[PDB]
DNA sequence: TCAAAACGTCAGCGGACGTTTTGA
DNA sequence: TCAAAACGTCCGCTGACGTTTTGA
């Protein structure tokens, strides 16, 4: 469990704010026995021209990988420990983002018991439509609704 | 001048590096002297609906104002001397604005020289130049090449 | 003749999802 | 039956300019 110099968490707390995006996706999937996946991604874009900087976060996180799509490239972190270890020590600092970083570290350390349950599942899904609610969500196809069918 | 706190400046070089513009103008203006007005503008932007983040900022950083454009609203400093003073101490911080920052305070350093002589001002011009080359410049019009003709008459 | 505010514009995004596959 | 990766893509901006006016 990595801990970071607190130097470096201010400054990225502030990165994150401005230009992080946390994300909490329910994913169709027939594999899965509810149906649908749980997602969680931590995400910074950066014009491809400068993913130097990006690939230097990979080191500084010492987590994650970045993705080109293009005209940009995506810095992605799913990982749910590393993901979980990270929000929990850059959540204090979070002035913007912090209430999506809540609801993922609870998710997150509900997973266990949420795959055990239709009904805690679905609890679950709620708290991923409150993130979606805190982001500005334009395409969102699947909700807790869309779990609360199926699921019958 | 305002100082600020480390931990402050901290957040805000990781807030400015993602999230932050540094605007550097050449305005035609026929009031002035040279007929141009070196403009210099620190920008961020927030959807409307979360302007307190930006109102709030004004409160912390102690100079600048917000201006709702509609949908997006704008914490705006461009007043010089409060500028130079933010730059100065964040400067040190910054990883990814570190060279527009640089620029622009070396501009604000030449602007009482730069009124002097056309000379100089025409330099100023190209520190302003390389601002817009290091940002994602698409619609600039008047360069220091524009100035160049103008003072030539 | 300046510093500063006031306000107009718009196309390449990019924040925020989506679907499917890999590899246990 | 999972975690993560890999990749597709929309639409409301919004970064970075522009022009013009205000007040000393």
């Amino acid at each position: 469990n990595t801990k970071y110099n607190k130097e470096f968490l201010l400054y990225l707390a502030g990165f994150v704010d401005g230009d992080g995006s946390i994300i909490a996706q329910i994913k169709p999937n027939q594999s899965y026995k509810f149906k649908h996946q749980l997602s969680l991604t931590f995400q910074v874009t950066q014009k491809t021209q400068r993913r130097w900087f990006l690939d230097k976060l990979v080191d500084e996180i010492g987590v994650g990988y970045v993705r080109d799509r293009g005209s940009v490239s995506n810095y992605i972190l799913s990982e749910i420990k590393p993901l979980h270890n990270f929000l929990t020590q850059l959540q204090p600092f979070l002035k913007l983002k912090q209430k999506q970083a809540n609801l993922v570290l609870k998710i997150i350390e509900q997973l266990p018991s949420a795959k055990e349950s239709p009904d805690k599942f679905l609890e679950v899904c709620t708290w991923v439509d409150q993130i979606a609610a805190l982001n500005d969500s334009k395409t969102r196809k699947t909700t807790s609704e869309t779990v609360r069918a199926v699921l019958d």
